[PDB]
């Protein structure tokens, strides 16, 4: 068995705290005095790669491979995931990563990040969500999206799915929020990156939808990195998922020893909140150390060419190292760590937090076997037209009719005069309705108590009561308004 | 100058007819008896990619690079474009591709699928499309989506965009169509693949939303590969784009010599409709031949290691080959062929077809300088 074991490290951009955690964990493993805990020295060959250039990624991976490594700890993005995964699976080199788990079943990859699909489904079942929105981007895989769609089909849910990964203008976010609010959707499920979640939440705050009655389920293990002070001040319900529990004594020790690090040699240390990815990196170091100690104990011989060989010769010892890595049983900052045959984590203990007015609170926890266990009248827009004797400065015949109708039906109504001041007609060129007909067809109003003449063209886009009151087609107010008009 | 020019071929899955067209065009160039037309013998080395294992793609590209190739004709998709483009740019190896043009500006890649942004925008402005649906997928890049959104912001349109790339259940298509119909959306822009376009058209036919009052603009070259008879009987307006003019004498001669080929030697050539990708492959052979003939004429010397050498030193003659490939002005099956500094088509004409009940009719043509010119 070698006296010193070297591993490769692959870090992307915007990844500085994780690098510090990696180096600090290696230093901690080396510094251990007990020979049993540290039977061999550990070395790293950290390198930085740009996922936007596959050539550079291949060169970095091949430098790591040629220099001689036993395992590679690295990050991959949706762009560079394929290259690293395929090369690692082809050359028989285990790849420990804390990034998003791969959708497909691939060997020689150990993913430190637990999957959120089961927890999300369990929370949706617990909260009894039968109809909601799902704003998603495909930067962490399609597993969650496919699971949500399959569950909705099976359970006959009403999920409004929207891909927000390609949106670069916040006005589109505002339009989406307004359109979905007009449909009376109180429940959102945001499965996006931290910055995208922040943008969506801030657009919500400006739109003023953070009041009571709104529930936001942030499907991201970045609850600490999400800015929601405004939203908690609003009073809306927020549900989040986390894996690093501050009450764990190991986490407390790691944090207390992590703060005293100088910001020069360990940048970002003791400056910003500890990202969960850093905990995953520390746990990855622990997993590698335990696996290699197990390999040494069992007296397994371990001991490099080029990536591009037509007769690709895999390591005879690669399978042994992969098996040793995947059979590990350790306790780390993220709890129990166990991997199945495909390198995915098992025995999750995801902490489910329910944000309260005072602050964040632990709602409960989710495990693979115990499932989830807890720790415990809108104003209706009435579009009208300014025309005597129907509407005057409001008072008039139509105002009285609207008051009577809103009395016969149980509703609260707010009048609004159409900005363009037109009754309505289809433009022959652009096929765009205007006036109150346009307001009703496009959902900007719920009812039009105005002298709208009943016509064949209009009857095909909206529903008229008896001699008439107009409503958008398919609305729930059609029959009540008709009956009120009768009486 | 070498007496024999060798090129590489990288053909992904479902690329049989393009392979046959590649071989046939190379044979046609070689069989020419004119001394000036064929000053060298053209050889090709064909490999088939998997496109789903980056290791396989890199292995194939490195085999091609090592065996010795002056140019590489190939295909790529969104899941293998980055690898081939990066390797070709780094090693100064020209990559002639009929695939979708890259969103970003990259070097050492000659793309000859004309961009549809200008034609689509011109048609939208000409038809007064100030409110329409936009069903798109990202299998050919985000260029069209970005152009449409910028145009909507600038012109105050009311585009309703929907990414149908990740939809695998037709019920989602039906729900989307029903929702847009409840909002009185009569005009659609479907920038999707041929299979997804066919699925969407099947859904609209099932829902009956193909009457005389609906207009569908299929923003995808390959108008002949889309099943439109069912929607044709409905009477809805359908607009499509093409780059191969069937009445072109060169296309006529190629078809005449192309339908009388052995089905064993040239599979898919007979009893199948020519794809625009095959025409682009033939035009790519024309471009390569013209570029190397020009290089020979100017007495430019052109004449290889491994992919991953640190530092990777590009070979000095790659600049000259790329420059000679990008300065060609040749008339092929897809009309005029010229390239700008970034290896994209210029001075290209896109035929706009409005399909009627009687049959498809060439409504007009679009050019960069002269915009949409209807025939009336």
């Amino acid at each position: 068995f070698p006296n010193t074991i070297s591993i490769g490290g692959l870090f992307m951009r915007n990844t500085v705290q994780e690098h510090s955690a990696f180096r600090f964990a290696v230093q901690l493993y080396n510094t251990n005095q007990n020979t049993t805990e540290k039977p061999f020295h550990l070395n790293y060959h950290v390198d930085h790669l740009d996922s936007s250039n596959s050539f550079s990624v291949t060169n970095a991976f091949c430098s790591q491979f040629s220099r001689g490594v036993y395992a590679i700890f690295g990050f991959y993005d949706q762009m560079s995931m394929n290259t690293l995964t395929s090369f690692c699976g082809a050359l028989h080199t285990s790849f420990v990563t804390p990034s998003f788990p791969t959708d497909a079943d691939v060997q020689f990859v150990i993913q430190m990040r637990p999957a959120l699909k089961g927890a999300i489904l369990s929370l949706l079942s617990y909260y009894k969500w039968e109809k909601f929105v799902y704003l998603y981007d495909t930067e962490r895989g399609f597993s969650v999206l496919q699971a949500i769609m399959e569950a909705a089909v099976q359970n006959n849910w009403q999920v409004t799915a929207r891909s927000v990964g390609n949106i670069k203008d916040v006005q589109e976010f505002r339009r989406i929020i307004e359109e979905m609010d007009r449909r009376q959707e109180k429940r959102y499920l945001i499965d996006c990156e931290v910055e995208r979640i922040n943008t969506i939440l801030e657009q919500v705050v400006i739109l003023g939808k953070h009041s009571r009655g709104y529930h936001y389920m942030l499907a991201n293990l970045g609850f600490t990195d999400i800015l929601l002070e405004r939203v908690m001040h609003g009073g809306a319900n927020i549900t989040g998922f986390q894996i690093v529990n501050n009450e764990n004594p190991m986490v407390q020790q790691f944090i207390q020893r992590w703060v005293r690090l100088d910001e020069r040699e360990f940048p970002e240390a003791k400056n910003a909140p500890l990202k969960y990815t850093s905990a995953l990196t520390h746990d990855a170091i622990l997993v590698i150390a335990e696996a290699f100690r197990y390999l040494r104990r069992q007296r397994v011989d371990v001991s490099a060419g080029d990536c591009l060989a037509n007769p690709a010769v895999p390591w005879s010892q690669g399978i042994d190292i992969e098996r040793a890595l995947k059979m590990v049983q350790v306790q780390g900052m993220t709890g129990n760590i166990q991997f199945d045959t495909y390198g995915r984590r098992t025995n999750y203990t995801i902490d489910v937090y329910e944000m309260k007015v005072s602050g964040s609170r632990k709602a409960g926890y989710w495990n693979e076997y115990e499932r989830f266990v807890p720790f415990s009248n809108r104003t209706i827009v009435v579009t009208t037209i300014l025309e005597s004797p129907y509407v005057m400065y409001y008072e008039g015949y139509c105002v009285d009719l609207a008051y009577e109708i809103a009395k016969h039906v149980g509703i609260k109504y707010k009048l609004s005069i159409v900005g363009d001041g037109k009754y309505g007609a289809r433009d022959p060129e652009t096929k765009i309705w205007n006036g109150m007909v346009g307001e009703l067809v496009y959902g900007r109003a719920d009812i039009a108590v105005a002298p709208l003449t009943i016509t064949l063209v209009r009857e095909e886009v909206i529903d008229f009561s008896k001699p008439g009151v107009a409503t958008p087609k398919g609305s729930a107010l059609g029959t009540p308004v008709n009956l009120a008009v009768l009486k």
